[PDB]
């Protein structure tokens, strides 16, 4: 039985309701229109037509082909006849099923000399962050890179021991768009927005995973939960449900005991064999392991792994070292394995030549000051001074920007606690030279602005929307912290009286001629 | 009201599920008996939440798988599968532009949104015989209701189907090949299939398609709505059905709100044209009316940069597309221009500055090509010419990058090249000349763009590659120079014949 909609559109006074309508397998034009005259008190001596809502008329050739379940079809006079009254034409307009599969293949794009991959790995920190918040004890996030093929297939494999998805948890996790607001407690503020509350949008793991690969399988565990919950979303379940004509939405979640690898029959996923043992230990976790990784992600992977290790201890370096940064507990350890190769295994922590970490440890002194945003928006932010000392600059430099800080911009910024790589701000007008200090000390200064939700953030958090048109802003207020205590100031001249006194303190201009 | 029940009390229980229809009007104990009776305990949802009666009707819902079990916490012996739906959430639409139109470079992005829905509508009127009109009305005169933005072509508009597919999201033209022309003017910019509902639900909260082909005696119109959608969801209704409304022309009976009243007169219009599409965004943000009535000339020239080489062929603004804007205001007189009177936008300010050119093409391996060309604007007398760009307020280009970048024809406007390797100061030519070009470089799709179409994926580490092969293109053949030297010689001639001290 498949349904259609007719309308009654001979003259117009006709009903104006449709007129729904059954109709069963191996039926042709003459039953389907003899049931019309018979219902509808029609004279088989009226000449009137039937349409589909392009005016394609019915015929017995084409009825078939053209009167399919769903399709809304007109009684005319005429083919062509004028449309006297005005038609509801039913629809259905289910997203397509790359709104899931391609989500994240156009949004990381290469920019400031980055290779944007490792973006997607924070997308999967992020939510293993969100995950551990409130883990007593360790709260541990490893990256396994089983790029090793007398294990199976290469997989990219998040695993934390968060507090881990329900049935339920895990069927909204599948849902693009669903977040934390429509599917929430808001957390209290708290230094630098180190707050692990990073999610927002409802998206970013999928757009994560699909962009590494074609196949995701989700393997989770509540602290409560005695079943293990598994759901695996691929490029090819949902090209095998369209080619089957069955619904691209709809799936199961197989749930079964810890450490049962029963259902791996596929060689390829060897490995998973091994991954499902470890669970014996575990009370609660999550691990999202893909597959179908793109042969240039493991390429890039492979031969770049201390400086995609350091993008990530970047991104998340006031996670790992505190608010106060790395002055030289959340473990993120990654690990990759190859063929012929011992694993390569580096907790971010030990890191110590990604940026933050070399502006922390090269600095003399340091400004605080908080920037009141029009809307109660609040941004924090610190200057710190990198001294010349006798015969050089100290200000580290930039691999990606290749006489201290040079064209380069003063400010990083984050959001909730993790570094936004896109969005720099190259300085304010109470930080460029104008005086007072001397010019070069300008050149000096590099800096950080953290902000919480209140400033947004483009869907894959590459970039702000607006942060430096916000603190740019004419009514924006900007206050001092000195000593735990927040006030106004005259910035401009409290500034400049800083880097005086910088100046004066940590430069040492003294050196043995050459 | 089905329920999927999994016997699961030892481990050779029959690994299948069994399919129980649960009555309306049922009871636990009831539920309880038709179970007993069906396969021969305790009784559990998927979490291991125990059923009673007590919470019978909270817990026993169509489509919940339940578990058969010896106890509550025993051990799962064999796997079960649980049924579930994870349609995407309709903000999947709604919501689909909110957060993708970031400022960048000191632009506001609001007119990449409209572009998205020019892109639409040079696509809808590519083989147009004549005049291919294309006009954005700012309906922003309260007496005639509420604000509204309207774009209204004249394309080969939309069937049924046609109008069904653009409101599924990531339908694309892949999922339903121009021949290689200059500059890729071909006006086949779409590639995604989201672009239009990007651009409606981030400048408002409800789109009325209204379309009709010149094949079709009927016009139809379909609206997708944050406020739709949350009735749907509130009525328990199905989120991704509605109605097309099918109509004569010129019929705006259906129109009954006074906050509408101006579709009256935009329907009206419809008597006079054979096909054409007209996009009408309401729940205009507060902030983008503001914007556009306050910053007419910014906003209208940004638009006729994007489009420069659309409005004025191959060459720039030393064609049949009309690309018409009207702003209408209470008490005010209706603004209105044509994107081809514009004059200070940035391409043609650097077209007409110019006083030579050098034409290039990078081959990068993969079939990829691009079409590159760099602009000299000399010192004359006593000031430089390189224009100015308001977004950046070494004398005359200075730290600005060389080159703009064009995809398929359009501005991609947050992807900038700052030099090349042979065009950058090494001295064959005065230090200063190479401060005085400008350029840009022209794509096809071989060259990915991001999904907003706001940057390039990687086209400038593709063009700076090893393997890119930089030839020059001297009159109308390729000439197989090292571009490097060749340029130089360029820049000295420049130097020698348009720079002058007197
Ligand atoms: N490692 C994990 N542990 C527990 N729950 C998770 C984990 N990863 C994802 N989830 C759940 O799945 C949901 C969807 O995650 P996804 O990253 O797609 O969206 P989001 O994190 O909510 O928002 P955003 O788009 O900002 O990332 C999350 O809200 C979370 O509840
Ligand atoms: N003005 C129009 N006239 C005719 N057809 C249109 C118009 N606007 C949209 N469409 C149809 O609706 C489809 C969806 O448009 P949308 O902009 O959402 O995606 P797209 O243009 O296909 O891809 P992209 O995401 O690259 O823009 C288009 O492919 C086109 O077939
Ligand atoms: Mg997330
Ligand atoms: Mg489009």
């Amino acid at each position: 039985h498949r349904t259609v909609y007719l309308f009654d559109r001979r003259e117009k006074e006709s009903e104006l309701g449709d007129r729904p309508l059954q109709v069963g397998e191996r039926s042709d034009y003459a039953g389907f229109r003899a049931c019309v005259c018979q219902t509808l008190g029609i004279s088989p001596e009226e000449k009137f037509v039937i349409t589909t809502t392009s005016r394609k008329e019915i015929t017995c050739d084409n009825f078939d082909e053209t009167v399919k379940d769903g399709v809304t079809l007109y009684l005319l006079q005429s083919v062509n006849q004028l449309l006297l009254t005005a038609t509801k034409e039913r629809i259905d307009f289910l997203p397509h099923y790359d709104t899931l599969v391609k989500s994240g293949m156009y949004e990381y794009y290469a920019s400031e000399g980055q290779n944007p991959l490792p973006f997607a790995l924070a997308a999967l920190i992020d939510n293993s962050l969100s995950a551990t918040s409130r883990n007593i004890g360790v709260r541990r996030i490893q990256i396994k890179l089983l790029f090793d093929e007398t294990q199976g297939k290469p997989a990219v494999a998040v695993i934390d021991n968060g507090r881990g998805m329900t049935s339920k948890q895990l069927n909204n996790w599948a849902v693009y768009r669903l977040s934390k607001f429509t599917r929430y407690v808001r957390p209290v503020p708290v230094p630098r927005s180190l707050n692990s509350d990073i999610s927002y949008f409802g998206v970013g793991g999928k757009q994560a995973v699909f962009f590494v690969g074609q196949s995701a399988r989700m393997i989770s565990k509540p602290a409560d939960s005695q079943d293990v919950h598994e759901l695996v979303l691929s490029k090819e379940d949902f090209e095998k449900k369209e080619k089957n004509k069955e619904a691209i939405y709809s799936g199961y979640i197989r749930n079964r005991k810890p450490s049962d690898s029963v259902h791996i029959t596929n060689d390829d996923e060897r490995f998973l064999h091994h991954l499902i043992i470890e669970e014996k230990e575990k009370d609660s976790f999550t691990a999202v392991v893909i597959t179908g990784v793109q042969p240039e992600h493991i390429q890039y992977l492979k031969n770049y792994f201390h400086l995609w290790t350091r993008q990530l201890a970047h991104i998340y370096h006031y996670y790992i070292h505190g608010p106060k940064g790395n002055e030289i507990n959340i473990d993120i350890e990654i690990s990759m394995f190859e063929k012929g190769k011992v694993p390569k295994i580096v907790n971010l922590r030990e890191i110590q030549d990604d940026m933050q970490t070399l502006y922390v440890n090269t600095a003399a002194d340091s400004f605080e000051f908080k920037a009141h945003v029009e809307g109660d928006g609040v941004v924090e932010g610190i200057i710190r001074y990198h001294p010349f000392l006798y015969d050089r600059e100290t200000y580290p430099d930039d691999p990606c920007f290749p006489a201290a800080r040079g064209k380069r911009p003063i400010f990083e910024c984050f959001w909730n606690g993790r570094l936004i790589p896109y969005t720099s701000v190259e300085d304010f007008d109470w930080c460029t030279p104008p005086g007072l200090a001397p010019i070069e000390c300008y050149n000096r200064i590099s800096g950080a602005l953290f902000t919480n939700d209140k400033f947004q953030v483009s869907t894959n958090k590459l970039t702000f929307m607006d942060l430096e048109l916000k603190l740019k802003d004419k009514n924006t207020l900007f206050t001092r912290i000195l000593n735990g205590q927040e006030q106004r100031m005259k910035i401009d001249r409290e500034f400049a009286l800083w880097l005086k006194d910088c100046h004066e303190k940590y430069d040492k201009q003294i050196k043995f001629t050459l």
